[PDB]
């Protein structure tokens, strides 16, 4: 069992599940091998239906497709069709919110309000839009109004990139025609282009799925914005995860997917629902999140996090989880199935997101707290059928210190420098106490044995004296083998990061350091980690590519994690992602993916699936970047 | 070579192309085959870095997705993105064509102009937009600025769907949810939904698959709305088809891809550079189409059709195509490596559409006569680069009487009851001089041999007296086969047809019968069909799903003939596609869109793959149709 996950809890259940009979996502994994290896080189198309289409990597033919596309382009399409959907992902949740934000404040949606007026008026500032005299509720519409105007074409071009990038890298992007018109603009383009028939060279196709990628930025930064605004900035906060955190006495209640527009609710119900679940032989109802609307969640409220991406059936198979309440994304629809199995209560709430077998009870931002009240009496009712029934949790958790928005940075850090807070940060990276920072951002996948690429490329980059970031399941993984609780800093970290993580977290009260991994939030939270590195690129008067900063996708999965990687290049970072995408099919492709997109925007694709060999090739890139800056390495 | 196509031309071509060693479409097919068996099944997903997945239509594992996504999932998800890749190309067309009568009007495009100012002020009407005491510039700001917010959400759905479906046939689809919010919303939203995680219920996703395919038709009738603004309304016109049409002794250009934006220009262009052409030693410029661009000014214009969809390669093959001007989809990028060849300057004008290997020259629609002249120039230097060089132009072409808008078809009819067009055609249609209707749409495909399924159903249902109507290359295949010849009227018609086809055109004065088939123009132009039946539906007091009418894509290929076929079916007709979409290795899904939608718009698709079945299937949905109407039959 451990070499399908390096998590001792999901080992357990494994188990658990192999001697019920229950089938898992690893199970099916084996069951699928081996796989096509078209697909995974990405010499297939089905594009239209002559096809479906393939090329042989090596050897005699096929060696075209039947309209004649090549190689290349087959790979560019697949890859900006996987971009343009993740870019419908997260621009579609941010498209959400603000639809609920503009409902909130003209009075259709009494269960949602301001919460950050601060955040609030610092995005209309940001955005143009003028607060003088104003009320809050008609800041608001117009923020909202000018969300969704980012969607389609205007006079202007999309402001959640144009104002949230520094100028020169605005300027490095428009000169390349990269900055885009309308976010689902964007996505029909790409579909029409990639489409046959239409765009068949390479370079095209790829600097149109850059532009998309920067579509798919705007709908994570609009996501972060919004949330803030509704739900409320993120700051320092404890909690635990990992599935010991689920109660046998409690009504289990897990948050998945992706949207805090539910999952919000959810949490400030189920403290008003406390009696009728004791009432149900209870002791309460313990909500627990799951994948990113979990870590929204734990951000704003110390919510704990059950467990994240390939093992979210592991929460089922303990037979403690009441209810899994749904919206989108990420969502194994195996879940439906175990349901039955386990006694869990599969519950979806999007009109646009079902799964066959799963209860569905729409949520309504009008309703909304009717309709979580009636989600959460289907778990209470559930609690009460397994009276009685043996339950086996593993008596596994850490701790996580999280809630470090950009806000929640600069803020620790002025505790150190009241008027500069980027400036102590700063000192530090010249004086090698950090060498730099690395960004952990995506999923797990079951291709690689669950966490073992972040852990292991997290331990080498600390003891380096790495300045470590993390979102997404990234964050669960980090989380879940102890790199957000403090305790770990001196096992974990190299002394230069030590003494900084130290420094500022005596400054801010609670007597030791930060922990050894800053957890910034869920995958549209990845636009935290852009601020942050935007305001050190104007603090230092230099663009984005010279700056010592790095991502990983260390165990990618889904279509929004390659988006992001794509953003990450496009913003100009060094950007690792640890499994395979569907280029190798084509060195032209590869190379411009991995080198020649450098001259284009400073940024690079690494793929590397070895993660010792990814840590050496992360560290050379962030020293690299020193060297750049004329600093020791 | 009659395996290959049934055209003559065709053959001829081959024959050059096989002893010239010029690999071809047909070719490429053939090094592909056997095609993947799971991808012709639909049982492939590789939407996650998990995959590829496939499941085995029959025996052992796998049998599901490595998330656990069924085979009806992964096939619903793969058909749902088919159709909103093609909705983002007939509506990226539309918006194209929107910005370019924005521009005209306020003064930046002055090669544009309101032509059809009569079909200007009935858009305006339709859509609620005040024309008296307004100047006609800024009434077509307005129609163009409406046009563009149907492609985002607003306080209306989709107008240029709500405003041409008639109210009843509206109430119908928004009690099943259907009508769309906004076009690139829709494609957004579809690519979001079937990303992973999301939306695993078939009978949903499909749902909003249809919904999406009413984004594709509301960009097909906006495009056509727009261009008749722009270039004016067809009207019956004779011209010629088949690479007859080309001429050795004047500088041959070939129009193809789909938007007159561009051809429009390069027609009148080109006649003003006439004596440029016979300084050059031509004659003079040829232009000819090729697929839907060259239907556009076929039926605008009477310019000869060269050949359509799989066989355009063939083109080149003559030695005698001097250019080919191309702006996006349906051009096999075969083309470019072609022309080195054959000769064959290859000019893209579309950033986001371009060949790697084709001259690129940027067509700019507020430059467009320079542009236009850049790039004639070029056609014409190439003729002068094959002087003395032999050529092989098969001497094979048809006369085509094409332009039938419904417009004109209307007004064809009136001359038989000017107050009451729509009735002669209802009262034959209850005598049963005409049995129904039938639309051919669509385009070739190299697994079924060129035109052998439209020309074996045309020929059975025209002996059945079904008044036949085609777009596309579906058209594209009947002109050249004859079907637009009056003089074919005796042997290919029925005696009722023949009779109703006689008196209309003898009272429209040209000594004889309408053709055989109405060509009713490009594939936006399919939306003209939609007008036509409901006028006839509302002249009735009826649905659609009540008329006897279907639909046939018959050699179906594209993407955009997926999305068109699953409108017709949406807004309520039996709809035949004559080659397998990847849909048989779910019967669930199969029996939702051959039976079960039935019951939510009346429609189904037939899927028949044996043209002589596919005819007899197409004449007992027409008669079950007449039957409910308590017609004879
Ligand atoms: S678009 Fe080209 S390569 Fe793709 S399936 Fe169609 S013929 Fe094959
Ligand atoms: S979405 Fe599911 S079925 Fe598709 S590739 Fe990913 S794991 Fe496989
Ligand atoms: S041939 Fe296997 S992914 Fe298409
Ligand atoms: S296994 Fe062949 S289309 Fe994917
Ligand atoms: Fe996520
Ligand atoms: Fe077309």
């Amino acid at each position: 069992q451990n070499l399908k996950s390096t998590d001792r809890a999901v080992q357990q259940m494994l188990d658990k599940a192999k001697r019920e009979g229950i089938q898992t996502v690893w199970d099916r994994y084996e069951a699928m091998k081996p796989q096509c290896g078209f697909g995974e080189t990405g010499l297939c198309c089905r594009h239209c239906l002559q096809g479906p289409c393939r090329i042989n990597p090596f050897g005699d033919e096929p060696k075209v497709g039947i309209c004649g596309a090549t190689a290349e382009v087959i790979v560019a399409r697949g890859l900006d069709r996987s971009i343009a959907a993740g870019a419908a992902g997260h621009s579609g949740h941010a498209k959400h919110l603000a639809h609920t934000l503009k409902k909130a404040v003209q009075g259709k949606a009494a269960s949602y309000m301001i919460k950050d007026r601060t955040k609030l008026h610092s995005i209309a500032k940001r955005l143009g839009i003028p607060t003088e005299g104003q009320k809050d509720e008609d800041i608001a519409l117009e923020v909202a109004k000018a969300a969704l105007a980012d969607f389609h074409e205007k006079d202007t071009p999309v402001l959640w990139v144009t104002t949230v990038l520094p100028p020169s890298r605005v300027k490095v992007l428009s000169a390349h025609g990269l900055i885009p018109a309308g976010i689902d603009h964007e996505i029909a383009e790409i579909m029409h282009r990639t489409s046959m028939g239409c765009d068949a060279d390479a370079q095209n196709l790829l600097l149109g799925g850059l532009r998309c990628s920067l579509a798919d930025l705007a709908g994570c930064y609009m996501g972060t914005d919004l949330a803030d605004i509704l739900f409320g900035t993120p700051a320092p906060v404890v909690t635990e995860s990992n599935l010991g955190v689920l109660k046998a006495d409690a009504v289990n209640v897990a948050v998945h997917g992706h949207n805090p527009v539910l999952s919000d609710i959810i949490v400030s119900v189920s403290k008003e629902m406390e009696n009728e679940a004791r009432a149900a032989g209870a002791t309460g109802i313990n909500v627990v999140g799951i994948c990113c609307t979990g870590n929204e969640v734990l951000m704003r409220h110390g919510i704990p996090a059950c467990t994240h991406s390939v093992s979210q059936e592991m929460a089922m198979i303990t037979g403690a989880l009441d209810a899994m309440i749904l919206d989108y994304q990420c969502i194994q629809p195996s879940v439906a199935t175990i349901a039955e199995c386990t006694g869990t209560t599969v519950i979806t709430t999007m009109e646009m997101s079902k799964i066959t077998g799963a209860t569905h009870v729409n949520f309504a931002e009008e309703a909304a707290v009717e309709n979580a009240k009636q989600i959460l009496r289907l778990a209470i009712d559930t609690f009460k059928r397994r009276k009685g029934k043996p339950v086996e949790i593993p008596n596994i958790k850490t701790k996580v210190v999280a809630g470090f928005s950009t806000e929640a940075i600069i803020n620790a850090l002025s505790k150190l420098n009241a008027n500069d807070p980027l400036k102590p940060l700063i000192d530090n990276v010249v004086n090698g106490n950090i060498r730099g920072v690395c960004l952990f951002a995506g999923c797990n996948n079951v291709k690689v044995p669950q966490d073992q690429n972040f852990t292991t490329i997290a331990r080498k980059l600390l003891k380096q004296n790495v300045l470590v970031v993390a979102t997404g399941c990234g964050a669960g993984a980090l989380m879940r083998h102890g790199f957000m609780d403090p305790a770990n800093v001196d096992e974990l970290c190299g002394d230069g990061l030590k003494a900084v993580l130290t420094a500022i977290g005596e400054a801010n009260g609670l007597g030791g350091p930060l922990p050894p991994v800053l957890h910034m939030g869920s995958c549209v939270d990845n636009s935290r980690a852009v601020a942050l590195v935007a305001a050190l690129a104007n603090r230092l008067g230099v663009d984005l590519d010279r700056l010592p900063v790095v991502a990983s996708a260390a165990e990618a999965m889904h279509e929004k994690a390659v988006a992001i990687g794509t953003w990450a290049v496009t913003i100009g970072l060094p950007t690792h992602i640890g499994v395979l995408p569907p280029i190798t099919g084509s060195l032209p492709v590869t190379q411009i993916l991995t080198s020649s997109v450098k001259d284009i925007t400073g940024g690079y694709f690494i793929v590397e699936l070895d993660p010792e060999t990814a840590a050496d090739k992360l560290l050379a890139a962030i020293n690299e970047r020193r060297a750049g800056l004329g600093l020791p390495w």
